[PDB]
């Protein structure tokens, strides 16, 4: 991932003065309060790519806040990859929930603590999307892949051009204990912090879903067909040691067990 200003990648959407910008707008703070939060998205639209952002998030009290950084398109049957970081009373841990929806469907959320305090530095957060699987990484470290199964009659975020979102906003209705805990307004203005700005994709506008340079990108060679050994490890111990909530092993909703787990590795 390379550095670059705000500007150069998104503009922003919801409430032009909540956003503060740094150094030029190599950083910028989302803030929240009880009358709006914020939220800004890419200039382009993208069909597959590497996606990434440095955040820190809402120090202290953030409970009932959620801070939010994804991609999806536009139409009806969208599709989505979805970081959404939960917020918790002073000294409680934040969760980060991830999420994928293909052709409208979601409900695949997983949920894990993480090995430092988010709220302390910034951290990268990325998003490796192509034709064989999308990765969700903090900093070099996979929590979750979500592979091509359409040869099991699974969907998968395939032709539908993307763009990159952000926003901080409150969800109090399910974000902290499950929707226990509300958001305490008095301890406003919830800031998130993100730096790095990274794109890295094939840009296809919506008029046309497709990018001129399919299959030639670095994205699209052999190496990146699937993660390495290494790389399973570590996803492994999410898996075992830092995850919460888990779609895949879920058998109150999931009777019927999803076919994307056991490939995925989140069985
Ligand atoms: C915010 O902080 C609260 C703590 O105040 C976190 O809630 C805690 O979540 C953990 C993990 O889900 C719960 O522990 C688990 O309980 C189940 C049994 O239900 C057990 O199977 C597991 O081994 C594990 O011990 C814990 O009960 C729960 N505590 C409370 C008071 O709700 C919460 O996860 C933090 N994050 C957010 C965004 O809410």
């Amino acid at each position: 991932p390379v550095d670059v200003a705000f500007g150069r990648n998104y503009v922003p959407t919801w409430a032009f003065d909540h956003i503060k910008y740094f150094n030029g707008g190599n950083e910028i703070q989302l803030h929240l309060d009880k009358y709006t939060g914020t939220g800004f998205q890419s200039k382009g639209s993208y069909l597959f790519g590497h996606f990434s952002m440095q955040m820190k998030l809402v120090p202290g009290d953030s409970a009932g806040t959620v801070t939010a950084f994804y991609l999806s398109s536009q139409n009806s049957e969208h599709d989505e990859i979805d970081f959404e970081f939960l917020g918790n009373r002073t000294g409680q841990p934040y969760i980060l929930q991830t999420n994928v929806f293909t052709g409208g469907k979601g409900d695949r959320e997983q949920r894990i603590y993480l090995w430092f305090d988010p709220t302390k530095e910034f951290h990268y957060y990325s998003v490796l999307w192509n034709m064989y699987m999308i990765v969700f990484l903090v900093d070099d470290v996979p929590i979750r892949v979500f592979k091509n199964c359409k040869d099991l009659g699974v969907k998968f975020p395939f032709n539908q051009p993307m763009k990159i979102y952000s926003s901080l906003w409150n969800a109090d209705d399910w974000a902290t204990r499950g929707g226990l805990e509300k958001t305490d307004w008095s301890k406003a203005p919830f800031i998130a912090s993100y730096r790095s700005f990274h794109i890295d994709g094939c840009e296809a506008s919506v008029e046309a879903k497709f990018c001129a340079t399919q299959g030639a990108r670095w994205w699209d060679q052999k190496e990146f067909q699937d993660l390495d050994a290494f790389q399973y490890r570590r996803l492994s111990w999410v898996r075992q040691k830092y995850t919460i909530y888990n779609y895949c092993t879920d058998r109150s909703r999931y009777p019927s067990m999803p076919p994307e787990c056991k490939r995925d590795r989140d069985i």
